[PDB]
């Protein structure tokens, strides 16, 4: 079955990424082409949709520092980005509200992608939601996270979204969000297009899919606008105002 991957990423502006993302997430009908989207952000933390800013991250140190805060629609944990974080986001038909499974089958997918790099890697084993690594969100490098995910499903559609350490700064990482996790870079020698291009193999043969790279529609670029216009853009959204 054919899909469309997107490479889709406004860095310097998160907030306008994050409005993308359920952009494309809401005005997917059920029986649309599934999507793969690759994104980076700049410096940035991004928490949950539930989240209390002040309780999940340091505002003062991130002021300080020019790290931009963008709430996400997803619920989940905080967590920091830099250009060193590859972001992708898998939107698809869905017939059931099975989020487990969901998670399940893109973490094998991402299982399967790292193997084509040379890491071995599994999703976390533990439901406690609340615990920093070892969920079975996330994927670990042995003890170490190197990536988190979170999801969503609505009738007739399911998102699912991750963000992989690549080679972000890990004190930067754990300052802003008051061992665990890893890059990828710490394991294999591979640059950001060598993840996105063994997670495109990976995901088109453990899904089996072919992603064909393409544009965003107009009614997708018209609502992404209008919710970063209306909301995402805004005080009010990401501090909880
Ligand atoms: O590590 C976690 O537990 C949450 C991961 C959230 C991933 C989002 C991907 C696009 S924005 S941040």
């Amino acid at each position: 079955m054919e899909g469309r991957l997107l490479l889709l990423e406004t860095p310097g502006n998160t907030r306008m990424s994050l409005a993308y993302d359920e952009a494309i997430y809401r005005s997917f009908q059920y029986g649309d082409k599934p999507i793969l989207r690759f994104y980076r952000h700049d410096r940035s933390v991004i928490i949950g949709y539930f989240q209390v800013a002040e309780e999940e991250v340091d505002l003062d140190y991130m002021k300080k520092n020019g790290i931009m805060l963008a709430r996400r629609y997803t619920g989940g944990g905080a967590v920091y980005h830099d250009l060193g974080d590859l972001n992708f986001s898998v939107v698809r038909s869905s017939d059931d509200m099975d989020i487990t499974s969901m998670f399940r089958t893109m973490n094998e997918a991402v299982v399967n992608s790292l193997r084509i790099l040379g890491l071995d890697a599994r999703p976390g084993e533990l439901n406690d939601v609340s615990i920093p690594v070892n969920k079975k969100t996330d994927i670990m490098a042995g003890e170490k996270k190197i990536m988190g995910a979170a999801g969503a499903m609505r009738k007739g559609a399911k998102l699912w979204h991750a963000a992989m350490l690549v080679h972000t700064d890990l004190d930067m990482l754990s300052a802003v969000l008051k061992e665990r996790v890893a890059n990828v870079t710490d394991f294999v020698d591979v640059s950001i297009d060598e993840v996105r291009n063994a997670l495109i193999r990976g995901f088109s043969e453990t899904l089996h899919i072919d992603f064909r790279e393409d544009t965003i529609t107009e009614k997708e670029e018209s609502l992404a606008r209008e919710l970063f216009d209306k909301k995402y853009s805004t005080e009010e959204w990401n501090m909880g105002l």
